[PDB]
């Protein structure tokens, strides 16, 4: 059950992702500075998102956790008792490993774990609440036995955890260092390319929330004037990161590819089956406009259409390049949709560009899907 | 249903106190400088044990919210996130509100919240998780809708409490000072034996928690040579504060009379109701003795022998003066037994003491509940 075991992964780092919108509401008007926001407002703002940002790695921790345990609590008590303990395990002892000052490894982040480092600790206290969550005890030590035992056994294995990862992350952490100097800086076009295609070639199977972990939380660092630092593409343009944005290319199909999509698959449809497909078909692109889910467009043509599903990975893989070349910066907090659109504008370059490349890309996908469906006999909805 | 409402405020602040054991194990030895341990173990030891203490305000809001929401992780989750936004609101408004410098609170703590301040973002969570987990959004919104929903609004909530409690805050503030500076460092002595009396007068109810958070997480205030600054007896001694212990005058009567008035109470018994009473308590001291836990022989003559209970009270809050004035200072984490006695003892004093007088409290726990029983004729259980 392997490919069961993945998928809860994906669903258990969705859940940090969608707290995502309240950090975006605020760190996002918040550091935007408008005009007509009190300045004490915007600051207050952005301090609470950055509050919200800081957390990151233990939100992953419980949301392993909580995956993993049928969400249970007590399963995310242990979790944040355990990302503490590994943390500062790790903390203290990788300078001794290193022979370098903390101070240096701590503003370089030559031993950070971060998400990783969540995503561990979740998974600890997972698997000792799993275990352990039912373990009877002396009938003298009945009190510590059950729920109660899980932390203290998550903490026990959290620290054996923090002195093995101290010895093991230099050369995990140096890999994952030059990967994200890479796809953020040097090659970001064709990496953010191959995101897009990777993503879309996932979304069927719910590994693209694994696929988007790293691009999303990991890649990239950012600090602001208040010296918080940032990692990954969505925190640090919410941070106002000027290089930040390259998932912008979302924004291009989800809100004009896929519901124009959405629509070509509506007028293909036969007129006995038009009136509600129409209304299944605009129900989904209103989604997929606003909040940004692609799944109720995607999942329609998903396995009817496989050369379909391979056009739209391939376009959507083009269409992060496309925004990263013509300056097109827009960010997201969750999924690319109008709301995100507009609330996150406040840091975005290029913004009118996005309604002239998303009617092009609206074009080429109802003209593409139209052709291919005459012409394949593609039995999209409603056939 | 007030009186079931305060059970439940017990039992949710209960919850962060069952984690400091892993605390205890940690920063107990840790901070003792064992000189059979070396001191890099120890010094790894005592940072994880603190960081266990820096999270207790976010446990105490995980508590709380797991409380008042049936155990749900997304209330912890919404927890995590209010607690957050709230500390960084306040921390960033009152300064505005008191027009001090920022440092200058946070070092005096003048607007600290600590543990009510995790308390109110826990009730908040729980209260936006109670009223919004089945909130129902359009259809083209539903991604959002559901638990989805209730952190952003948990944390909305938070920032507004937020600013209100940055403008509330200073009054009660210094009221808390006070009561803390005072039982902690004024009078102890009457402080903690009204502290005793009342803990037991409440234990029956289950509101000895509420009545325990005071004393134990938030009078005082201990730094340490990291600079980790620790509120309330239980921590400041694990951390290894000279001044703190004033809490263990419960070892005297919890390993030693409630035991003891255990046998008299088997003595007692019947012959034909001596075996199996023997057993229970034989099993009830032992259980008092190694954790800590007076249910099992409290609740024996709670309700049969209430002049037994309120003498047993009495006694009780006599004995942290007893310690207090003779100088036995030995700490717990969650109940004093001997497992506590024994592993937090590298800061104890005059733990020579605790034997003998505990002996003593033995001697007039059996004689007064023996002379009692046979006096007036207290049904102890085998009658
Ligand atoms: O699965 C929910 C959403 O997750 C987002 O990260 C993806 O970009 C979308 O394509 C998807 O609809
Ligand atoms: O209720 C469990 C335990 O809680 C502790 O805080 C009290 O000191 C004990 O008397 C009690 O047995």
């Amino acid at each position: 059950n392997a490919f069961a075991n993945l998928q809860k992964v994906g669903k258990s780092l969705m859940l940090p992702v969608s707290v995502l919108p309240i950090a975006g509401i605020l760190l996002g008007v918040g550091s935007a500075n408008f005009s007509w926001l009190p300045a004490v407002v915007s600051h207050v703002m952005a301090e609470a998102g950055g509050s919200v940002f800081a957390n990151m790695p233990l939100i992953f921790a419980i949301g392993v956790a909580l995956g993993f345990t049928n969400n249970d609590g007590v399963s995310a008590l242990a979790a944040v008792v355990a990302y503490g303990i590994m943390v500062k395990t790790m903390a203290v002892v990788a300078p001794l490993v290193l022979h370098l000052p903390a101070e240096e490894i701590a503003s370089k982040h030559l031993a950070d774990t971060g998400v990783l480092g969540g995503i561990i600790s979740g998974a600890i206290a997972a698997y000792m609440f799993n275990r352990f969550y039912r373990i009877k005890l002396p009938e003298y030590l009945g009190f510590f036995a059950g729920k109660r035992f899980v932390p203290i056994i998550s903490g026990l294995a959290a620290i054996f955890t923090g002195v093995v990862l101290s010895f093991i992350w230099p050369p995990i952490g140096s890999a994952i260092q030059t990967f994200s100097q890479w796809a953020a800086y040097q090659n970001p076009v064709v990496a953010f390319g191959i995101y897009g295609f990777i993503e879309r070639c996932l979304v069927p199977f719910g590994l693209h929330h694994i696929w988007n972990v790293p691009f999303q939380m990991q890649i990239g660092e950012y600090t602001n004037a208040a010296g918080q630092v940032f990692h990954g593409d969505i925190p640090r343009y919410m941070a106002g990161d000027p290089t930040a944005g390259k998932l912008s290319g979302g924004f291009l199909f989800k809100m004009y590819g896929l519901p124009a999509a959405a629509i070509a698959i509506w007028h293909s449809a036969k007129p006995e089956n038009r009136a509600k497909v129409g209304g299944i078909m605009i129900s989904a692109a209103l989604t997929s406009f606003l909040t940004g889910i692609t799944e109720p467009i995607e999942f329609s043509f998903m396995f009817v259409a496989p050369i379909l599903y391979i056009i739209h990975a391939i376009l959507a893989g083009l269409a992060f390049p496309i925004c990263i070349l013509l300056g097109m910066r827009d960010g997201t907090s969750f999924s690319h949709g109008l709301i995100d659109f507009i609330v996150l504008s406040g840091n975005s370059s290029k913004l009118w560009l996005f309604p002239i490349v998303g009617i092009g890309y609206a074009i080429v996908y109802y003209t593409i899907f139209r052709v291919l469906i005459k012409a394949l006999d593609l039995k999209t909805p409603g056939r």
